[PDB]
């Protein structure tokens, strides 16, 4: 997508004091090297010896000790048990956990279908029952092999009472937890959805 | 109950025909026992003096004669039907109405007692507002209960709904209500 000028003017201006004049615009995206060793490299730093764990809840007030000066932060710290640390230096293979597979849905189709003969510049209502209403704009401008699809479902019944609308919420809520590792996949594949109660 | 002027003029004077003057007020209310008259009619409810008239949309197209009907003559066979009528162990004289009031105490007149009615009791659930009578003194009362909910009126099902469970509860309530409806006791239930 093409950037709003002020951020991307900003962002390749900081980015500018890193990367050749030559790669700026790519040196983000375009990966080249396949470079094992440094990957391998990250990964021995990611080790029980130099962890640093933060909890932060509620259930902490009032039993804490120490004072952060600038922000008045109330909390306590202490050593990790050298037994926990030994415990999870011989953190063993479960098998619960696999590698991903394939992302099964990466486009491979970019054709862009040519602009109607009675193409119009506002959309249009192409389809008006009683059930629903669709209005309808193939794209004259940006020329991406994409869409965005738009829906609201009406009914009273989302919002006739506070117990309804929470009901309505916690609904869409637990769809969308139902969803996430199916929609993963696709969201890493530059396709997302994004679902809520009005 | 006092009665509006107009009504009860009109009702009176139809009786000093048939009463002495003295118990004109009463003679309506309170006399003869004729069991031989009661059956004198009963003996007048019979088959072979009988007119029957059904209305309905069905007999649409099936008329000749503003109001279009058909007359018939019933079937004597169908007479002798009706007349051979056994008894039917459904059927039961009424019982003892157990509805008949029998206190008739007038409470007396509370000194907290206000002219309009007070607001008695302002909770969440419910607000009540109460008057004892102050003036008329039978031995009555009336009690009158809105009940509020969003879902009798949210769309035109629902009005549906509300509607057809309270003729459903009062069909069902019809059969024990009406014994103390004789006795003066009613009551009416409606969606709103």
């Amino acid at each position: 997508d093409k950037e709003r000028p002020r951020g991307y003017t900003s962002k390749i201006a900081g980015i500018l004091h890193y990367y050749p004049l030559e790669e700026v615009l790519t040196a983000e995206y375009l990966l080249e090297e396949f470079r094992p060793d440094l990957i391998e490299m990250v990964l021995d730093k990611l080790r029980p010896e130099n962890v640093r764990v933060a909890i932060v809840s509620k259930s902490f007030e009032g039993k804490t000790d120490r004072t952060e000066e600038w922000y008045g932060t109330q909390y306590k710290q202490e050593a990790i048990p050298d037994e926990v640390i030994k415990k999870w230096q011989n953190a063993d293979l479960n098998g619960k956990f696999k590698l991903p597979t394939k992302n099964e849905f990466i486009p491979t189709n970019f054709e862009i279908l040519p602009l109607e003969k009675e193409a119009t510049p506002y959309p249009a209502l192409i389809k008006d029952t009683a059930m629903s209403k669709l209005w309808f704009k193939q794209d004259d401008k940006f020329f991406l092999p994409k869409a965005n699809l738009n829906f609201e479902f009406f009914s009273p019944f989302a919002y006739v009472d506070p117990l309804h609308s929470n009901m309505a919420y916690l609904y869409l809520e637990l769809l969308k937890d139902s969803l996430n590792e199916y929609a993963y996949a696709a969201e890493l594949a530059g396709l997302s959805y994004d679902l809520q109660n009005t």
